[PDB]
């Protein structure tokens, strides 16, 4: 099945925190990296995070606001007004035969 991304809630009060929740994760995976935005693009980097270390390594759209969990879940805080809302996580295989999905949160 598809790889989902969950916004929990999917809409989310200026300030407050959303969870995007991450459905259909693919097995024997090496890491995950979050973007901001609808693309997989090393300038919307959030963080990528190796599974083996835990090791969770920030990129230029990492704001302090981001927190990725081993599950792939990412935990966004302090939500600000103009943020159009869409998050993109690829999921890389141990295999390369890699996954992407966007979710979306709306902020009032």
């Amino acid at each position: 099945a598809k790889l989902t991304i969950e916004s929990m809630p999917l809409s989310v009060a200026e300030g407050k925190e959303v969870l995007l929740l991450v459905h259909n994760l693919p097995q024997h995976l090496f890491g995950y990296s979050w973007y901001k935005g609808e693309r997989v693009d090393g300038n919307s980097l959030i963080v990528g995070y190796v599974i083996g270390t835990q090791q969770a390594t920030p990129g230029a759209a990492y704001s302090g606001r981001e927190t990725i969990y081993t599950n792939a879940s990412l935990l966004i805080q302090n939500v600000t007004q103009n943020d159009i809302g869409f998050y993109t996580l690829q999921v890389i295989k141990s295999d390369l035969v890699n996954e992407e999905a966007t979710g979306q949160f709306h902020v009032y």
